[PDB]
């Protein structure tokens, strides 16, 4: 008939799956006959148009990971689906071989964990000569799984290796030993806070600061958000700052201040920005159906807000609009001047972020 | 180091959706001294006995496997309760009901609820009249509950109505038995057929939708205005102004949302119906106990635990993965703030103490090892 395509629902932005498990992607669109469907992987065609609204993978492997989206069409026009990221849980082997490292006695030893390919990042247990190494006042283990001995002693010498476990599929692999040799002061920050981005509602995000001082027992780490002292979410010998349920208000400059108690010496601070992200949301949208006369000018509205502020891209029947008779306003609205009857079809406005994308559509009829 | 108390390196996701027939691997990512053993629970019922296996694996998921899973980790020092995960299984049953008959007066509203079908998640539903798709329109509304509402019936509305229901997670596609509608010949003020319902959502869900289906004669002059706490809204409104969708809901987005149905250019008074939007945030700890607590025998120790969230979180204490008796005539008392007070410390009070703050939006936990000296 004459019902333009439209989506009944949108897919989740991200989805994690096990290797060997089945994946079923759906294009939940409605519209007039014949409603046909085309699938894309990383914006590259997987299928040709058909009445099949599903894309099914019987047994997932790593090569299947990526962004999927469908294109729905009929006689009226075509729409680009909001894309979903399919992530496949896997774990490779430990690549590196045995290695050697040397540190001076009483100084900090920084031993980075051997690289292993894995999604998600694996949980890592450190071993010294077959014995587990839990965190302590002089032993720090970073979010990057880096081992940091704050003040080395002779019996620190030995063979260090990691056990890495993938929490999603339960894969468990052990690396080759790293031999540490121990060879015969104001507060310093060894592992500074890194810039961290997170989407609102992620439930947890952690900043980290590993500090060192002589004497070590007098070392005290103070956490601040935009200069304001923090007193919650702090753990792991004051090296981790964790924000539960982060919101855009939880964004800002988080600094780690390393100081010595009962000491005159000045503290040292290192800081990083926490970016809490909100996916795009439309403020103004075009009407479902727009009618306009030939050779005339039509203004099609599209405003969106998000954190960071969303960029706006227009599509005509699942294809990119070149902005010519087409102009895009600063607000993001589309202006089509000198309307031709062949400008008839589905126009789509995509508001995209680092946190995700949103879409709104309309059917333009040129009389 | 045979005396390192158990602790979790990470926690499982609060909710996870899986397909029938797919394999599930649950992990208890805990560290600690030997022997580190693991026990698994389904809806707080034991699945296994303690063992060195940190994984629980289901080869082929079905509907019965859905529910809450959590592990208990232990060693010589004590035991910790894992934060539990909800495993949800995507499925779809058959349409239970058979053919049915319905009657409406001409020019009046027809409300046809969709035939019940067992499915997770809720299926997307397309309505058909005599083999023809029924898209929403000025007189045709389709609710979030998949109910079909004809605002002003006419003679050719009579016929057989059925639904096509598709499960967007596994792509299952089933069709119901027809519902026969009869239109019987036997100026209507603006009324609200489907009023806004009380709706709850967790912050960061990215979308939550209120709905209001209104009816009036004439329908052409009918206009729906959406307001939050009395202030008219101009964004997130769609589906002929029947849907109000809030993207990226925050605690600030909570309040009283009312649907106002009015007739443009008309003497008649408008009608207003409203509901509450509850935006929820899972519990977050304000004050926590330290990693290790040492205390002298026969003395009193105060172990702190304060948490904030919406709704206000209730607080529950555990001693070695078992519920702590805070009831009267015990040595264990819970402060109003949520802190635990242990008076007359006995050497068997040594072990892992855990504080669980739980909401409707989820739970949070913090632990400590209590060592009682002398
Ligand atoms: C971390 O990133 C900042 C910039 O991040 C953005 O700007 C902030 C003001 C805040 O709005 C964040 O949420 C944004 O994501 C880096 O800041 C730069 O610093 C260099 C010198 O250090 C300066 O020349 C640049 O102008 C700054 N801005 C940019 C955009 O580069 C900062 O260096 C990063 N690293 C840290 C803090 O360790
Ligand atoms: C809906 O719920 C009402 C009470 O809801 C609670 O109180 C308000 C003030 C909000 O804070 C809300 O988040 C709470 O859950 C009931 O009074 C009412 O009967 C319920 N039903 C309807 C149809 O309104
Ligand atoms: C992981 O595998 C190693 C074998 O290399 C084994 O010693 C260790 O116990 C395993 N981890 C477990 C079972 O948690
Ligand atoms: C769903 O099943 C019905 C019933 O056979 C069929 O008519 C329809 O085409 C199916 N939908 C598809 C294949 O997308």
């Amino acid at each position: 008939d004459d019902v333009p395509p439209y989506f009944k629902t949108e897919p989740v932005r991200t989805q994690v799956h096990l290797e060997g498990n089945r994946l079923v992607l759906t294009c939940m669109a409605e519209g007039s006959w014949p409603l046909e469907f085309k699938w894309l992987h990383n914006n590259r065609e997987l299928t040709r148009f058909s009445l099949e609204y599903r894309y099914m993978i019987t047994s997932l492997d790593r090569t299947h990971a990526g962004f999927y989206r469908c294109i729905v069409r009929n006689r009226m026009g075509a729409l680009l689906q909001r894309q979903t990221e399919v992530q496949v849980a896997y774990m490779g082997s430990f690549e590196e071989g045995e290695k050697r490292q040397s540190v001076n006695h009483g100084e900090a030893a920084v031993i980075r964990a051997p690289r292993i390919s894995s999604f998600p990042r694996p949980q890592v247990t450190w071993f010294r000569d077959g014995r587990k190494i839990p965190p302590s006042s002089r032993i720090a283990i970073t979010l990057e799984n880096t081992l940091v001995i704050l003040s080395t002693v002779a019996p620190d010498a030995g063979r260090y290796y990691v056990q890495a476990v993938n929490d999603k599929n339960g894969d468990n692999k052990t690396s080759q030993p790293i031999t540490l040799a121990v060879e015969n002061i104001a507060p310093t920050i060894i592992i500074p806070p890194k810039n961290t981005s997170v989407v609102a509602g992620t439930s947890e995000v952690t900043m980290e600061c590993v500090a060192n001082a002589r004497p070590l027992i007098k070392l005290h780490i103070v956490w601040k958000k935009d200069g304001a002292p923090l007193s919650s979410g702090i753990s792991d010998y004051n090296r981790r700052l964790t924000i539960a349920n982060p919101t855009v208000s939880d964004a800002g400059y988080y600094e780690c201040e390393a100081m010595l108690r009962s000491s005159s010496v000045a503290p040292v601070t290192r800081g990083a920005y926490l970016s809490v992200l909100e996916p795009p949301q439309f403020v103004r949208e075009p009407e479902r159906h727009i009618t306009a006369e030939m050779e005339k000018v039509v203004d099609i509205p599209c405003r969106a807000k998000g954190v960071p502020p969303p960029s706006i891209t227009w599509y005509k029947d699942a294809a990119l609009v070149e902005v010519t008779r087409f102009k895009q306003r600063s607000d993001g609205g589309l202006q089509i001047s000198g309307l031709l009857p062949d400008d008839t079809g589905m126009l789509q406005c995509f508001a995209h972020n680092a946190a995700g994308e949103a879409q709104t559509s309309t059917y333009l009829a040129v009389t």
